[PDB]
């Protein structure tokens, strides 16, 4: 009962696996720690996850407790079909595959909820994009009642499960993983200061050392990107609208400037400011708004300068003039050569143009594989941790007496944040000094923990 | 005026410090100039306790230009600048401190600040740092208490008996929560000491740093900045911690995560402590905050002529008090030591086997040099201005007895006042910012002026 | 005749080639100076260094004066297939692909000097490492009556040069290109470090802040490593044999450690300091030395443990240990798992593995693509204007009288360098400030001619 | 004798007294030395000169001297940097010195010619140890009758070696010299790290400014200039290096560094429409590290940004135009080695000006003016070379020789590879490093003895 293309291809996924479980010591300590106790025994859950060399592991954890999954994807491209067929191998059925087919993973979804023709016993729901959950909410009105909690890990979909509780029909608790300290420094900070410099350098083998950029943003994003450029020799120059984290890059080491004159965006030609236009090779935008690379900045630019995204959205930079005005020629697979005489017809070679690297989309994943396995290691273990906690409680199995009570979307609490965070450690090989009862007592804190308040920002 | 100082001709220095001061702060004087003439703070009067260098004379005169009169004293022992205090005690403003105190001189400090000619001072608001002022004034006399309108804290460990007051009911006038302004936890915590620490320890030592190696206890934002200041010159440096996602975050700085003790398991023997490494450590910080950090059996199994030294607020991190019953005591030069080992009446004047101990356990970057920038101290002083302002206006001690019930709480400065010392504090280095157009606004769901950041973003 | 990987790839070759021409601002100065007169009219060119795209340009530049090239590849994995084809379409035969093999590799030498069945009346030499000096030297010394001259690129073929001068067997001048401060000072301390990184990443994925390493030398190309390595959050070590580099190396902020306990090696397994070992991640050697890495160090290494090599020659670890003892697994090109149980067989599920990077070989190119254009900008200049200096004596048409007097090791002087950094100068957009007569006569130069002294060591 | 001092006073001398003993354990080399050759005394009879810095350090180097049995006269090399404590300590042992602080140029002319002078008659000195050639170029301009006793001379800096270059070219040269400054562990680790070591320490301690987020221009890029550009960065700044040498900016701007220059195309005629105001309207902070004349003219400091802060790290202050200075505009002080120059004019002064500078230490060395120099274990090996090279001279008495074989002794020499290697090798030992020793296979395969040296005679480091 898998749809999945090729099966036979599960040795090589196999062999992927073993040498990537190796770098996530994090799953690896909680399968050690609670084994013999089986904290998810009798579980059955359902979910959409990416599927990838990673997520293969991911759910090698959940069984390895004893529970009982059935899966599919959240999206048509990310999914590796041999690592899939690799799960399908052992007796864990699976329908992701890239079929390519943007109405046909939605006919996917619907084989995982009910096995045949009955629905499923569903206890647990482990949801990527909230379509899931919409789809059970909409659907099948029923089955709800018998689910314990949800789990959701993306971004603006917490905001739509938010507002749905305020409207109605969510009568499940549901945890906020997101925003947990250990996923957020790993996924933003840290991926980026490893992944941007290693994209650039493969799509382009260019010299940095010595060379000019321009950053848009100082956020998380942006502050753990800049520090991929600085390091290599390079002046760089920090583009804000915070005034805070304008201090912040102010008091680490780089220079604010403004692209308009005055920083007033008035859109007239006269706004752009040309004399620093001229001394520019490199733009990155690491903002999440729209159109902050506008059609008259691409003019006064210097020439052969190069372009770069690491936003989500792809309405960074004005492409549609762009495509509207100039002619495109292709370097290789991701690189492209943009020339500024005219609609068509270009020379060989020419001294009038501009590179782009990522036809304005996400760099991370058109040049490179995107983040390593060490990093996405406490992302991961942040749901097995918050199934164990949601799979304790038995919110279904309590009388209505409560379920006001109980009925509402919180956070991970800090204490299973910590477990991770020293599993992680240890997995460095580092050592963490226990607190004799006095100094405990001197701060006021258990043994056990937690350390910190809840207004504390690391 | 009330003439205590240990010397009073090094006004002059002063004043061209203060001069050239004021042109660093420029959030400060930017503030003094807007608000010249709404005269926020008409009948405010306000206790002070903390560190007497240059950078506080502004904040004082500041306070003085916005109608407010005040009274002073120093945190610390070894915090204050003689010429800072003769500076501003020229300007005719009573003020009690100076440089190599003792502790009943110390408490004299407080206890000078609390009082006036035999009668207690008609205070209505109190500006601590430290939290041992709160503590004369809550303990010993309670009668003055309910004319209070609040109080601000400076630090973390003021912080901290703030909240266990809060939590027994001790606490009966509201407080502000200075130090939980982004522009001072992200600023003052990190980059001051980052700035500071490595020249402390050249001013002392003249040690060179580059190729040794060194341990610092404590990874937290003080932790942060030492650590800064010490790799930046070409240091080894390892760090210890309890709190797993600090150690997390030094794993993912570049550092190393090592214990003392062996299995991290404190048992207390001289046998469990791990001599193998400390036989190769040069230098010791520490900055946990807590109390006897330092053991005694790890003091015993240090390297010869290894450096010891202070960053945090209190001495009970390191167990001074254990070395000054068995072992004997020179001095190189003022706030430096040589503690000779095994022996107590006397030391060979060409022994190898001792340490060298700075400012005697207690803060290194006050005792031994002049502490922070002004560049740092106004993102500050800023927020001590504004949350003073915000708080005279409540006037707590005139409520009826219902209001006090529902307003004796702690809480923090909005976010907009933040922004606003931010930006101008930017526009000091030269740099510009970019304003939004509508659409962009709109379309991040924000105003064209206003908060840009949620409650629950930790910048 | 030729053979290559495919041709097809030229026109992507030659968009690479045109894109790579705006990078060396020195090239282009060169060949534009010396078009008009083609000094190397009736020039024949036989050179051997690695076939890239910077070669590529050095050889488009050799042809743009009027010269005749033959070319093969320098290294058994360093050639790049498209560059390769894209020269071949300019009707310069030449004799490189990827994969190659040992035997093979001696094939590629034996049709360079021999045309139509005939040897070349081959008139100059380029070559990197001496490999190709050694065979003419070895077999057939008839071509050195028409020799003008033999240039050098690499400092353990000036070694060589030089140990066969010892012995008075050299017959031909040579020009040392090497000791020029715009090569030696530029290629080895920045192409390495610029590269070596990045080429760990092409081929490991890991994450490198939080890990140990060990580099062992610290010449020109040990300083560049061990610079690279830092600025990926790794913690380092720096062995070394020399007290002067080893001080060096103390003053910089590294920990000086040696593996032998006193440093006293005799061969016993009872000399190792097997603790240091225990603990380590990544070794790298920069050394160009035999028995570096010797059998005992492989037994005592961690588990999971990444071994990198940059010399020239194979010698640094010993490879026969693995080959006579141990069996080997390759996940991906020019990675290899090597088990520390046994030859004869093994599982995947077991944790007693070592891995190895290239083979042992050179990583900088065997892993990656090498140095960028902007840095073989200063050495194809200094080697282009020695090439230049060299013909226009024409040693190899004088009598035995004038003979005597011209068998020497000669290098360039220090005026020419200067206009090449001058050159490279004015490529980042710099402004050098000119002297003025009363500084100039103060100092003791000429108003524009070499500032410092030969003994300067810069 | 030996009361015939003059220092600050004496009774710093229990303090300076300790810092020495603290500091004997951090210079290895120099102590090896001490222990290696007190047995057996090869300086027995030496009548030295000297002519350094007075500081911990070179107290040290002296007790050095005389532990091996030399009978040593010292003086100041440099105006401010002497040390009061290490001055007042070596004094009270025996050995007389005359420095102090804070005097005037007829004083230290005074002090340089007393040392020399012994009682009102010249002394019989043999040997000489001067920095800069001050005192070298004195001996052949008053004093031409000493040079036919006198063994050699040794010389520190690189100011010092051109100007003994310059006068054995003239010929007119008289004895022959050793230059210590050609050694490894001189050129690269005495100009390079200690300047890195010091020059920010100078800065935070004159001024108390915070370095965050500022604009500085470094003129100079030699081993001076490169250490004093590694020091800026590390603070955070934002910096910028100009210079006439195309091969040292090439460097430059691979090191990261942006290569400006302060006049509109590089070329200079004195007319103020060559100056690039632009961009100097907007630098904060200036250092210059040439050792060349005029590379700091009147119009940069005409054109400056307001409230900025000028340095001099060369060894000589003609480097910037102090001599405007005196006579256009007014000057007051603020703290000792600390300035206010005010471009309004010479009168109308008032403490509320705006457009005022900040000059430090009067264009003399900051790292020794404004702080108290390189720490000591970058002093061991320059000092160490010292010892050795005065040791080595010493053997060869070239006074006593017959005027015929003089003739092929007149040179300027330097030292063999195989003591640098020595003190490197001391030098490592102090940090608890382990150096590696080779094999016989792969001492034959590279072609060196397995004593050392390791590398030719061309090899740069
Ligand atoms: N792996 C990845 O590539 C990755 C991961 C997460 C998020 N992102 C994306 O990165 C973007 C931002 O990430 P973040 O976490 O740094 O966000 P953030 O919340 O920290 O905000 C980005 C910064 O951009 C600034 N900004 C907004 N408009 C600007 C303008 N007009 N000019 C200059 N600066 C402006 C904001 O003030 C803020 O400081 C989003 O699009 C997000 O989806 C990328
Ligand atoms: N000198 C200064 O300039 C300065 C400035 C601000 C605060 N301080 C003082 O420094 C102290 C701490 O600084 P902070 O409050 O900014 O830091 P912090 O609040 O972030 O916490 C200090 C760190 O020490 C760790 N720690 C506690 N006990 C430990 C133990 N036994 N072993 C290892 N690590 C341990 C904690 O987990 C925490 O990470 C306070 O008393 C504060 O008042 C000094
Ligand atoms: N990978 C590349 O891109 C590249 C480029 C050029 C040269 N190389 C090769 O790298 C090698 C060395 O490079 P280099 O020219 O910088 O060398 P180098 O002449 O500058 O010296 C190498 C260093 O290794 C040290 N060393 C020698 N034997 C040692 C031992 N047994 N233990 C520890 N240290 C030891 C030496 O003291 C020296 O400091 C040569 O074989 C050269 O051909 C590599
Ligand atoms: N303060 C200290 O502790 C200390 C220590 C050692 C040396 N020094 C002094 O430093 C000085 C020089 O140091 P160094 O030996 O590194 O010098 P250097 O000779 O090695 O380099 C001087 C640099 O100045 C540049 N230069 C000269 N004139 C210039 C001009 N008009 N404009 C721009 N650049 C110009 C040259 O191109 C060169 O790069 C000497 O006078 C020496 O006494 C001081
Ligand atoms: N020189 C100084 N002037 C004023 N406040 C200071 C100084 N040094 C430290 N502080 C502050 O005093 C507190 C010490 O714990 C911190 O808030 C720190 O930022
Ligand atoms: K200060
Ligand atoms: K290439
Ligand atoms: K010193």
């Amino acid at each position: 009962d898998y749809k999945v293309a090729d099966i036979t291809l599960a040795a090589w996924g196999r062999r992927e696996l073993i040498i990537a479980e190796s770098e996530m010591p994090a799953l690896m300590g909680l399968r050690r720690k609670y084994a013999g106790q089986q904290p998810l025994k009798g579980a059955k859950i359902l979910g959409c996850i990416h599927m990838t060399i990673q997520t293969g592991v991911l759910i090698e954890t959940l069984v390895a407790l004893g529970a009982e999954v059935r899966w599919s994807s959240c999206n048509i491209f990310s999914t590796q079909d041999q690592a899939a067929a690799a799960i399908a191998a052992a007796g864990i059925p699976v329908f992701a595959w890239k079929g390519e087919t943007e109405e046909e993973y939605e006919w996917c979804i619907e084989q995982t909820i009910l096995k045949d023709g009955q629905p499923w016993d569903a206890n647990m729901v482990l949801d990527d994009g909230g379509d899931l959950t919409e789809i059970l909410h909409k659907k099948y009105p029923q089955m709800l009642e018998r689910i314990h909690g949800i789990t959701e890990e993306t971004t603006t979909g917490v905001h739509r499960l938010l507002d749905m509780l305020k409207n109605g029909t969510l009568k499940v608790p549901a945890i906020n993983v997101n925003d947990s300290v250990t996923k957020s420094k790993n996924d933003n900070k840290y991926g980026c200061r490893h992944s941007l410099n290693d994209a650039i350098k493969r799509g382009t083998d260019h010299l940095l050392s010595g060379k000019q950029a321009l950053v848009i943003g100082y956020g998380d994003v942006g502050k753990g990107s800049s520090q991929s450029l600085r390091q290599e020799g390079m002046i760089v120059k920090v583009a804000e609208v915070d005034p805070i984290c304008a201090m912040q890059a102010c008091m680490d080491g780089f220079e604010v400037v403004s692209p308009y004159k005055n920083g007033i965006n008035d859109g007239t030609e006269a706004s752009i400011d040309a004399a620093l236009l001229g001394k520019i090779d490199l733009i990155v935008t690491t903002t999440g708004n729209v159109n902050v690379c506008d059609a008259n900045m691409l003019k006064a630019l210097k020439k052969r300068a190069v372009v770069c995204n690491i936003g989500h959205f792809d309405n960074e930079i004005d492409t549609a003039f762009m495509r509207k005005n100039w002619a495109w020629e292709e370097v290789k697979p991701q690189v492209h050569k943009i020339h500024r005489t005219g609609k068509d017809g270009f020379d060989a070679h020419n001294d009038d143009y501009l590179i782009l690297l990522a036809e304005g989309r996400l760099v991370n994943l058109g040049n490179a594989t995107g983040h390593p396995s060490r990093i996405m290691d406490g992302s991961f273990a942040n749901q097995v941790l918050a199934q164990i906690h949601l799979f304790e409680q038995k919110y279904a199995d309590l009388p209505a007496a409560e379920k006001a009570k109980r009925l509402s979307v919180e956070v991970l609490p800090k204490k299973l944040d910590e477990e991770v965070a020293l599993e992680m450690v240890k997995g460095f090989g580092g050592v963490v000094t226990q607190l004799t009862p006095k100094q405990a007592e001197y701060i006021g804190v258990s043994v056990e923990g937690p350390f910190k308040p809840d207004t504390y920002r690391y």
